[PDB]
């Protein structure tokens, strides 16, 4: 119960722009999140944020142009909730953006959605 | 229950052990504790109030000092924040619950209250 409650409050912080030390700019859209959460949930951010892992001050700004803003929205919502809204239209786009960000958990969820829909 | 929640909190604890993204230092009984501000803000009413002034300002790590409870008492509480497991026994169940109401942590109080009701029944 503690885990579910904590992540809901962590999701509330990024919505209210609280303790957001990381800015993600995808398709010209701004996304606010926490550095310690992205470092722990994505292999790409583990490498990108490793340089300034102990230095605090200016929020680290990251830019992406390889996936859409709606695709990153479903991925970023999964990080702060554990729920990934998958459908026949975005299952391939989300899974394709997941391996670039090196998120093995998202890839497995998208792969399971395909196996279920195909059966 | 969900694996994503369990996995994330385990990695957050690894960061605090390795002093990664730790923008908050807690000094209790002369012992140094490193942790994250966003995690403490979400798990404690006191830290929600303490970090509310610098919730959007980043820079110098916020240092918090406590002298009303011991370092071993705060260790069990801080470990519960980064794991969800609270080792309770007859020696520290009252000290942890007393320190929980000080930090305004209703979740820790409920665990101690459930631990007392179970042992006596």
């Amino acid at each position: 119960s503690h885990h579910i409650r904590l992540l809901q409050q962590l999701d509330e912080q990024r919505q209210k722009d609280l303790f957001c030390d990381c800015h993600i700019i995808v398709e010209g859209q701004m996304f606010k999140a926490h550095r310690n959460v992205l470092f722990a949930s994505s292999g790409y951010f583990k490498m990108l944020l490793s340089q300034s892992c102990r230095d605090m001050g200016e929020p680290i700004t990251a830019t992406f142009d390889v996936f859409s803003a709606d695709t990153f929205t479903a991925i970023l919502d999964f990080v702060y909730s554990g729920k990934l809204p998958l459908s026949g239209q975005n299952v391939i786009e989300v899974m394709s953006a997941a391996d670039y960000l090196q998120m093995t958990d998202v890839i497995g969820v998208c792969k399971m959605f395909i196996k279920s829909s195909l059966d």
